């Protein structure tokens, strides 16, 4: 009766699908960072750097670095009366807990994204050596953002990097890119997302206010996937079943100078 497989095709497609559709519905930075892999389980090391080109031999090593791929995961529980009843009654299978645990998921990616981990040796977006800095200014009174996002561009247009730009705000400055005023009439929001071509977006994981614009391109950035985020099943311990969702991405930043932060 401990048996392998305690689902049957369809719910374990079901099962996968309502995953999938969580995930897709939470990421962030998957809109606006482009996608090296999947690469399969089995790669646990990716190389972070680009390749560079008498009497006794010679010895020859390679002058990339390394770096390992973490893991995201994340453990719920089902009931074997429930399954029996789904499988005997014909009705289908509740997943609110599968789907809280992708969404539980879908945030801890995204915080890994966007700050890293300087104890692992990890760097995000808002964290990295090399990057651009614009003053913030005054958002509060019009004119603010449009002026910070335009010498952003300006910084990094002179810089070698052309575009198109994508914006990412937090949660208080895209609130605050909304306000109506006396015979002002135009949104600030509107006139940013005709200035930047791949899109402006809000995430909950920036803290306070601050903001990032990036310069897209597969040689400046990108992420490398080993394993998308998929469901196992754990193993029968007593008589209900554990489950895991669970994924493996890294992000590479190849070139810092594509990034500018706005205080």
């Amino acid at each position: 009766g401990h048996a392998e497989n305690p689902l049957r095709e369809e719910e374990w497609a079901r099962l996968n699908e309502t995953v999938i559709q969580v995930a897709r519905r939470s990421l962030v930075g998957r809109r606006i960072l482009d996608i090296y892999g999947p690469l399969g389980a089995g790669v646990q090391t990716v190389p972070y750097d680009e390749f560079q080109g008498q009497e006794t031999a010679m010895v020859f090593t390679d002058a990339r670095k390394f770096k390992t791929i973490p893991i995201i995961y994340k453990d719920f529980l089902l009931h074997w009366r429930d399954i029996e009843a789904a499988r005997t009654h014909n009705m289908p299978l509740d997943v609110s807990a599968a789907a809280g645990a992708a969404a539980l998921c879908a945030q801890q990616e995204d915080e890994l994204i966007f700050y890293g981990d300087a104890r692992l040796g990890y760097e995000g977006l808002m964290t990295a050596n090399g990057r651009l800095t614009v003053p913030l200014g005054d958002w509060t009174s019009p004119g603010g953002g449009f002026q910070a996002i335009v010498e952003a561009t300006r910084k990094l247009n002179e810089q070698g990097h052309f575009g198109p730009y994508a914006v990412v705000l937090s949660p208080r400055l895209y609130s605050q890119l909304h306000r109506i005023y006396e015979h002002h009439h135009v949104l600030e929001i509107e006139t940013i997302r005709q200035l930047a071509s791949d899109g402006v977006y809000q995430s909950n994981r920036l803290r306070g206010e601050s903001g990032v614009v990036v310069s897209t391109g597969r040689e400046n950035m990108d992420l490398a996937v080993s394993m998308d985020m998929v469901a196992a099943y754990l193993g029968a311990s007593r008589m209900n079943h554990p489950f895991r969702v669970l994924e493996a991405l890294l992000l590479r930043i190849k070139h810092p100078d594509a990034i500018c932060t706005l205080e």
